[PDB]
């Protein structure tokens, strides 16, 4: 372990092996030094034009975290086909994390000219939050993850959290984290990190599209031996009066047919059409979005529970806060055109789900008598019943991966709503930050804290590999299956490659969802 | 008790990567026709960010207040309590699933049976005054269940169209939905320990 | 060991067994060069307006110390609470100390432009003082210990020390020392250094208080067998004459009845309250102050023996200089106003000990007879008296937490006054020093010494590992006891945690004493 020796290698690559895949992707990064070496309160009140909606209290921290928690962190477009072409779902079993060929670099600045020079005897510390005891930022679609591309070399993000607050103050029970209060590994150019984790057991991801709906699992060709009521009414002519007829349903009649199961949960969404031409003139965006009120504030339920997108022939149709939205590359941050973003489709669950922008159902309304008509009312929010059986949203190739499960007393269905598998115990988060150095301090004592540094930064390598867990298509589906394919006529350039510029883009998202089964 | 809020889990100093509609209208002037603008949630947009979880289910309790001069003049302890209705007969949810007593700075509202009342010694059996008993509070809980006295949240309620506003309905009362979690009721010092699960077919969070 | 590689890692944490607390922090630090590399005679005569009472006469060394007494170099504020709120004592028991990642950089100085480089070959000196040779500076409760937040990087302190003095003058038995004269070992970067030490055996501090005063001891509902001289004198009217009735103590007589034991003991001084307007209208902090004479000079008996800090319902007053004072966060070094320090009570002791404004008791002062009458005289000091029992200063959060036993022939409860624990032999002093480095001398011989040397200075981290030994609560109490909270409702901030501008603030003295305990 020297100044002049690699302390690792690059590993990036993938290997199938039947029913395991093996991903591993290493990256370079620059790590800069955050916030001055300082721990700052941050806070947002109602003062200003800021809402009551947005406010927080928190801390920004000196460091800096590891992020690789998107799949196009591991796999390769073409990985990524032959995972969703022939698998009817896949999980993730275990990991290993390495940190290596470090290098902490110190810049001078003299009358415009700069000079980056190597600090060889300068530290960077690196530890593992192994027993969640810091507040768990990732799982919450944040940027800073490792890049698609392997050549592109990234920033890592600043760690920051927040805590409970009234407007924008603190309350008792708000918390302070020091980060320096953990015992952490303190690495000089030509030291190394790396660490091992286990998966805990989740349900494989349903990579698969359902071939059949919920209301038509019976034979087409035989009446049940169950009735229904299907008249209360005569009909013979103008003396209608009541009366009690009862009928098999069949063939023709299967919207009547008893059933043993229910679609799935329901919280209906606001439909807003990609033609503006047929959409209200308002901006509606907030004052019609669907929320949830927590403790005075509203937050969008975004994108909320899994709900087919739109119905048939309605792919114009999505649910105002009800999908999730990546931008094209170089998209703006800030009121972006629909042409520079790409909106996903869970069109693919009509099959078990509700859809998102219409009603559950009906139920009754009153209590009809041979003086009062029978009244219904529309289900427009409809929590689990009986019965009901659901899919999740699917997972896409720039999406998440996982999210730690909130340490609670209950919860249900605990399957992250942005998608991908909840865990009690997820990848731990791993914190990095430069070992503050100290510029000539003064000549004679004094009590204060030191405030002169030396100016620098860290570079080096990170490796992360992943072992996912397959399963196997088994379907006699006799006719060909929908496949995730490449475009076939020519084009400027290449689908999921580089510019002229050099710069990678990913013209669009990729779901799961290709191969069929039954229910 | 929780020192962190459901709504509040993210990193208070990064964006998404993922968007929310943001605009639905023009703005510059009165040319004002839809449109349709696009955002990534922030620091400044915390009510907006995508997330991955939900609050607590909910069954809606009248609010009271400790100060009498700002409750309604009738009395409806009965009229406008919570109740469940069961083959006939009515009883009071009392004290029903847990939700938070009240929200910030208001300890002097509570449900008006939705809270746990012990007497202080001595106290009347019957028609005790205020001052003769001690309401419990189940503020701790602001945190991931939703508050008692108010509604779960807001849901569309039609289908906008360009001659059609979008109309919405408030939500209050809410069945176990996919991605919820919640806290139980606090136990108490005087407070009971134990109780037999029914023997049923079926139950839900079998918690007293 | 090479320059590539890290000499050590970040070890800072707690973590509870039982019986046992083991704590751990790590801090970065900063030596200059002191001195210039040279040991300097100071000392302070009567000339000018200098008093008699401040003489002195010393030496200034080139050398720096660390040093970490001080109760929040080791435990952070939710551990002094857990501490606290459940045992009824605690004490030292060992202690590592660590030396690490040592960096040494030599800046140079060119026509304003500065630059700051590694010098890799230098080395600094460390050298534990194991044989209590040199005079021991630590226990004076000095500016320069290990920063209570982790992340403040903090400059390590100039060594200096006092030997005897006459005016400005040394006398014969004044005694110089030099640092260079002790074996040191020498690192450079790469190298680190570490040493053990073990706690005699002490005392467990008292951290409770008493839920009984000395003076009601006995049972509230049983008169004693013992009689007292009651009566002096006839009653019935205006034939009063001399006579002698005696009573038997009993419930409604608890001052008179027969004790065992007397509070300790009392050195009385001046009363001043923090309502400035009840207060005499002079300047009367030193003419009024509580001191002891030794060998024509005067000092504060500050804050002196322990006493409690005022009475019942007398929460503004406190002894002139018997209570230990913080500053709050950035409180200016002189003249500091009222609500910029804050000020330690010791009220928890009015059970055993004097009330440090008022009187030990009263004595007689003549011998009456018929023809004179009884006098009496107020003692203000009292020293110890058969049957004294007491109870010690109180510690705190940011306070001092041992102090070397001065080596005496005698010495009377050896507990420092300024709190804390007394040790025969104290944590050794750990004396640091960057080694000279000669900038280029002359070409031909020259006898004087060199006095040109490159400008340099180091730094590097710094570990200190202490376990504690806890003494377990045992009380029968039925009722619930006091004990230290956060603040319930909202605010500004967080206590005790950083600012917006990343400053870290104590908000408060903690002390320790909050379960309670039978006499």
């Amino acid at each position: 372990d020297g100044v002049g020796s690699s302390s690792g290698n690059w590993h990036c690559d993938s290997t199938w092996l039947g029913d395991r895949v093996i991903t591993t992707s290493t990256r370079t990064w620059a790590l800069p030094t955050y916030n001055n070496h300082l721990y700052k309160q941050i806070s947002n009140g109602t003062s200003g034009g800021a809402t009551n909606d947005n406010t927080y209290f928190g801390y920004s921290t000196p460091w800096g975290y590891f992020d690789f928690n998107r799949f196009h962190c591991h796999f390769s477009p073409r990985d990524w086909q032959r995972l969703i072409n022939n698998n009817w779902g896949f999980r993730p079993k275990r990991l290993s994390f390495k940190l290596f060929n470090i290098q902490v670099k110190e810049v001078t600045q003299n009358e415009g000219t700069k000079t980056i020079a190597n600090n060889l005897t300068s530290t960077i510390q690196v530890f593992t939050d192994s027993e969640y005891q810091l507040p768990y930022v990732l799982g919450s679609a944040h940027q800073g993850c490792l890049p698609p591309f392997p050549a592109d070399v990234f920033m890592i993000p600043q760690y920051g959290y927040l805590t409970l607050n009234n407007g924008s103050q603190a309350v008792g029970r708000s918390s302070f984290y020091c980060l320096e209060y953990f015992p952490s590994q303190m690495l000089r150019t030509g030291n190394n990190f790396q660490f091992t984790y286990t998966f805990e057991d989740v349900p494989f991801h349903s990579s698969y599209a359902h071939s059949q709906s919920l209301d038509r699992l019976m034979n087409p060709l035989i009446d049940q031996y169950l009735y229904y009521l299907s008249r209360t009414q005569t009909t013979g002519g103008t003396a209608n009066t009541q009366t009690l007829g009862f009928s098999q349903g069949g063939p023709n009649t299967m919207a009547n047919q008893a059933k043993n199961w229910l679609p799935g949960p329901c919280y209906r969404q606001q439909r807003v059409s990609t033609t503006t031409g047929q959409n209200n003139n308002s901006n509606f965006a907030w004052t019609a979005g669907t929320k949830y009120h927590l403790n005075g504030r509203n937050s969008l339920a975004n994108p909320g529970i899994a709900m087919a997108t739109h119905k048939d022939d309605e792919e114009r149709f999505f649910p105002s806060n009800g999908i999730l939205i990546f931008g094209k590359q170089n998209a703006a941050r800030d009121n972006a055109d629909y042409s520079d973003v790409m909106l996903t489709s869970e069109e693919e669950i009509k099959t078990t789900n509700p859809v998102a922008t219409e009603e559950y159902g009906i139920v009754a309304d009153n209590l009809q008598q041979q003086n009062t008509a029978p009244q219904i009312g529309t289900v427009n929010s409809q929590g689990a019943l009986p019965g009901m059986v659901w899919q999740n949203r699917d997972v896409y190739l720039q999406g998440p991966i996982w999210a730690k499960i909130p340490h609670t007393d209950g919860n249900f269905h605990p399957s992250p709503l942005m998608g991908g598998f909840g865990l009690k115990h997820p990848p731990p988060q791993i914190l990095i930050k430069n070992t503050p150095v100290p510029a000539d301090p003064p000549t004679t004592f004094n009590q204060s804290k030191l405030n002169s540094f030396i100016t620098q930064y860290s570079t080096g390598q990170v490796s992360v590999e992943i072992e996912w867990e397959l399963q196997k298509e088994n379907s006699k589906r006799w006719n060909p299956e929908i496949q995730y394919t490449s475009n076939y006529y020519k084009s400027t350039s290449v689908d999921f490659a580089v510019n002229t510029e050099g710069v990678y883009s990913e013209p669009r998202p990729i779901g799961t969802r290709y191969l069929t089964r039954n229910l």
